[PDB]
RNA sequence: GGUUAUAACUGAUAUAUGGGGUUACAGUUAAGGCUCUUUGAAAAAAGAGCCUUAAUUGUAAAACGCCUAUACGGUGAGGGUAUGUACGUUUGGGUUUGUCCAGCCUAAACCUCUACGCCAGAAAUGGCACCUUCAUUGUGGGUUAGGACAA
DNA sequence: TAGAGGATCCCCCCATATATCAGTTATAACCGAATT
DNA sequence: AATTCCCATATATCGGGATCCTCTA
């Protein structure tokens, strides 16, 4: 064990982690591990939450500054009804909550801040009201509560000093100054003049102009996403608690993501050196521009014009199912074809691009995503080819700090290589089971000597156990999973949905299109439930789709508006029990932290009993009373405790709490749940 | 090979909004039911009341809590505004708990680093905004749907 | 008539600006240490 | 003092309950 190398094989969702001896190619530890993947997911739902809840906050500080100036105006404020009795000052209250965008200058639910301010005058005018008065509340509308601070955030600190990195755009001069100490090499020095020069240094001010021949540290990475951050922490964690403690780390290795982004992201494999400086926006321009004029600043779904103020870059693939933001993705859409759509497929939306500007788009690309919107799925781009790629570094790092030896070397090692020889020695790349993935971190690991006469040597085999080769399916130890824990205190207390629970019933309202075939059965209507059931039929609509915005209007689903817009059906909420409905002010949702845990105690009979712990943050909110503990108790029981059955010697671990708690063993039992009552149940 | 620079390419974190949708309450309309009164031999019809299901209008709520009233806004009158001020520096605080952190927000004291936006002239910079003082009049403000460890 | 086993049920969407870093591809500049 | 830069198409692809119906002592 002179010599210690410990191979990482790094991956979007799964990691391998493997340590051998180049002594003689024996295999020590070997482990693939999962990492969690709902944090992005869970991070940008997070934002969105955030965002609009400081939104609504904003809208109600408007509505109040505007209340109070329309009363001393002359305004009469009734707190039953809640507005104004007078029509010119109930109309300006009621505008207040629609007041449009003002992102973009002028060149339908959300028009402009403009024409709301127009139509504000024009009612103002007609009460016989000074322009004083509609400049103020002209103002209030455009009124900013809480101001925006993007200038300088997130400064990057100097490579060698800890000042802070001037930003790039009064670095212009500085820049120019870099070409011209030496010596086609002439087109570089017009970029730094006359585009934008986002990014800072890494340097601060004195040490870049002369002192830029220090190239003796590495690429410091101060600043990475937390989902790929906790990824990375997931995977260090399972080296300290067996890595560690058991061996010594003398090389280390890792497996370099060379996926060629800007190469699979068009729908290629490679394209010409050349044509990578320029991307699929067009020059001098945006990616709306770049939109825009592929489709000559039109509209592709409906034709109408479209302009800059209105312009909106479409995800033909929905990003509620996947989605990905690349350029082939986007085309056009202005008020109501994006309104339309909602975040799904456009087969299933049923708005078909029109087949007038499709012929027109010089983008192959384009043309098979807009024809079948899952061709995107065959493509040969995926997102962990980034996540993977994204993170190599503030890992070494980490691995350095944890194990010491801030010397240690660090390689990389392509993905060819490492085919070459699981090709050659008997190995094979399964796209099935994920142990796979060890195997790679073995060959990662592994002394790589042709030797012979240009053969992989075969004497310098991984070894298993003794000498059995490497075992996938029987050298391998039990991969390790990673999921969220919903016990803690950042775990949402309920659903974001408010639900209607009027007469002992839980319902809600829901779109005729967002049904899913084969559920009509929960709407409470006799009549709508029916005429669905009937164009499904009609149709030949398989379970699982939805119906098309055109299927919709042609089967009478479009008595909304004016016949242009589909209806909304109250169908009951499956799937939920009255424990879990908690009422906060006049609004009711469902929660799933209601339990947190199970209190054994013994009765005034003298037999046992276990009850449910309720949520002490929920407690009060509770709709139904619960059920308190009235003995003492033994025992709490709680999620991920070892528990053991009172006639078994097996091991289980607790999911679910309850009076019949849910129980699966640590090793074995194929994934399948045991459920048995806490009565009859011990704690380990 | 490393570092850095210029293009581009995806990846994912904050920030500030524009909508859709959901729920509560109060009106209106349509259709379908249940009662009462009444026209009526009867058939049947009308009026009134209630419910259900759709369409429509307005208003309101959107995590619990914790912290802050020594706080947080409106109006009017002064001053300060690259010599300045914080999105910056230094030491702290709130969220914040069994413990620690992220992300936001903020106090006192300071310009070494960092950043410093809009609307207008014919060189003279004016308004807005920001900061601050005072008076008057209100009850507001921050954070919270993420990650670890421990019980 | 009570508790497990076994179906199937349940979760919010679109977009517009404003900033930032972290990876890849290409070219160019050097720096540097190994290699020849 | 001139040259190499590890050997040498691949790598990446809910959780915590709830009801309903069916068995079992
Ligand atoms: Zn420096
Ligand atoms: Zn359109």
């Amino acid at each position: 064990e002179k010599e210690l190398v410990l191979g990482i094989d790094y991956g979007g969702k799964y990691t391998g982690l493997a340590v051998v001896n180049q002594k003689n190619n024996q295999v020590l530890y070997a482990r693939t591990v999962k990492m969690r993947d709902d944090v992005t997911d869970i991070l940008a739902g997070r934002r969105e939450q955030r965002s609009l809840r400081r939104t609504l906050q904003t809208k109600k500080k408007r509505l109040r500054e505007l209340k109070n100036y329309l009363e001393s105006i002359g305004g009469i404020y009734e707190e039953s009804s809640g507005t104004f009795t007078i029509e010119p000052f109930r109309t300006v209250y009621s505008l207040a909550h629609k007041r449009g965008y003002d992102y973009a200058d002028l060149p339908r639910n959300s028009r402009h801040r403009d024409e709301v301010l127009r139509d504000v005058r024009n009612v103002m005018t007609e009460g016989n009201l000074s322009e004083e008065q509609i400049i103020k509340v002209e103002s209030i509308f455009n009124k900013q509560y809480r101001h925006k601070r993007f200038n300088n955030r997130i400064l990057t600190k100097c490579k060698v000093c800890g000042k802070n990195t001037p930003l790039r755009i009064n670095v212009r001069e500085l820049l120019l100054e870099n070409i011209v100490r030496y010596l086609w090499p002439g087109k570089n020095l017009i970029d730094i003049a006359r585009n934008q020069l986002r990014g800072r240094l890494l340097f601060c001010k004195v040490h870049f102009p002369e002192n830029e021949k220090y190239v003796s540290i590495e690429k410091k990475t101060f600043r990475l996403a937390p989902s790929l951050k906790t990824k990375i922490e997931n995977v260090l964690s399972v080296i300290k608690d067996d890595i560690l403690p058991n061996f010594t780390l003398n090389n280390v290795v890792m497996e370099s993501n060379n996926f060629d982004i800007a190469a699979k992201t068009k729908g290629k494999k490679r394209l010409l050196k050349e044509e990578y400086s320029k991307g699929h926006r067009e020059s001098g321009e945006t990616r709306k521009e770049a939109l825009l004029r592929e489709t000559d600043s039109r509209c592709i779904y409906c034709g109408k014009g479209i302009d800059l103020s209105n312009a909106h870059e479409d995800h033909i693939f929905p990003r509620k199912a996947g989605g990905i933001n690349i350029f082939g993705n986007l085309v056009a859409c202005c008020s109501v074809c994006n309104e339309e759509k909602r975040g799904r497929t456009p087969l299933e939306s049923g708005i078909l691009p029109k087949p007038e500007i499709v012929s027109f788009i010089t983008n192959d690309l384009k043309k098979k995503i807009l024809e079948d919107a899952q061709y995107i799925n065959t493509l040969d781009f995926n997102k962990y080819m980034s996540h993977a790629s994204i993170g190599w570094r503030h890992m070494r790092d980490r691995l350095r700090e944890l194990t010491g030896n801030k010397e240690l070397l660090i390689k990389r090692q392509s993905g060819i290589y490492t085919a070459y020889f699981r090709k050659w020695w008997g190995f094979i790349k399964e796209r099935g089971n994920h142990g796979h993935h060890a195997l790679d971190a073995v060959i990662l690991a592994s002394k790589k000597s042709y030797a012979e006469d240009g053969k992989v040597d075969m004497t310098i085999k991984p070894c298993g156990e003794d000498g059995k080769e490497f075992d996938i399916e029987r050298h391998l130890s039990e991969m390790k999973e990673f999921r969220r824990d919903k016990g803690g205190k950042s775990a949402p207390l309920h659903d974001r949905n408010p639900l209607s629970f009027k007469n002992d019933i839980i319902t809600r309202r829901f779109m005729v299109t967002e049904i899913e075939c084969g559920k009509e059965a929960v709407i409470i209507s006799e009549e709508y439930r029916k005429k669905l059931t009937e164009a499904f039929k009609r149709f030949g609509i398989a379970k699982g789709k939805y119906l098309t915005d055109e299927q919709a209007k042609d089967a009478g689903f479009y008595l909304r508006k004016n016949g242009e817009g589909v209806m909304s059906l109250k169908c009951e909420v499956k799937g939920t029990g009255y424990n879990q409905m908690i009422r906060i002010k006049n609004n009711i949702f469902k929660t799933n932290v209601h339990n947190v845990g199970v209190a054994v105690f013994l009765d005034e009979k003298g037999k046992k009993r276990a009850c449910e712990l309720k949520n002490p943050r929920l407690s009060k909110h509770f709709v139904k009373p619960a059920e308190q503990v009235k003995g003492k108790v033994i025992f709490i029981l709680k999620r991920g405790n070892m528990v053991t059955v009172e006639g078994e010697e097996m091991i289980y671990r607790v999911k679910k709490l309850g009076t019949s708690p849910v129980i699966e063993a640590i090793v074995g039992s194929d994934g399948k749940t045991r459920t048995v009552s806490a009565t009859k149940l011990l704690k380990i």
